[PDB]
């Protein structure tokens, strides 16, 4: 198990255009399109994306293409945020993992914004960490990949991921 298998387990694959679990249109490996609710508008993003006329269709390479971007983008961005860079290498690299998946999902505004729970985990107060990320919109709203991600930053081993 390694970032790109978790992420594509919580994320899933689809080649058509279509709604997120809060409604906003999507392709891929959970990539974001926008927030508009306009089909066209996800549509131009798409071709922007991709650098083609796709009309809200890609192949499994381009999913994979936007995926490895996405990836990379949230590293690189957790790594440029004050708040975040710390407690990034601060963590193991299983852990880190969690970190990544939840700037993925929610960006890295979102997750900086974690304040208290960034600080217990940068202690390695991995028990209260878990506690205190559970109350959350976050959670409510996604609460089994909530509960994958929260047991990954707690036990920083994959076994809410093997074998999914
Ligand atoms: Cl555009
Ligand atoms: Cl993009
Ligand atoms: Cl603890
Ligand atoms: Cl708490
Ligand atoms: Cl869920
Ligand atoms: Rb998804
Ligand atoms: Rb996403
Ligand atoms: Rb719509
Ligand atoms: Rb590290
Ligand atoms: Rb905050």
């Amino acid at each position: 198990m390694n970032i790109f298998e978790m992420l594509r387990i919580d994320e899933g694959l689809r080649l058509k255009i279509y709604k997120d679990t809060e409604g906003y249109y999507t392709i891929g490996i959970g990539h974001l399109l926008t927030k508009s609710p306009s089909l066209n508008a996800a549509k131009s993003e798409l071709d922007k994306a991709i650098g083609r006329n796709c009309n809200g269709v890609i192949t499994k390479d381009e999913a994979e293409k936007l995926f490895n971007q996405d990836v990379a983008a949230a590293v690189r961005g957790i790594l440029r945020n004050a708040k975040l860079k710390p407690v990034y290498d601060s963590l193991d690299a299983v852990r880190e993992c969690a970190l990544i998946n939840m700037v993925f999902q929610m960006g890295e505004t979102g997750v900086a914004g974690f304040t208290n729970s960034l600080r217990m985990l940068q202690q390695k107060r991995w028990d209260e960490a878990a506690v205190n990320l559970a109350k959350s919109r976050w959670y409510n709203q996604t609460p089994n990949r909530a509960k994958r991600v929260i047991t990954t930053f707690r036990t920083g081993t994959w076994d809410a991921y093997k074998n999914l």
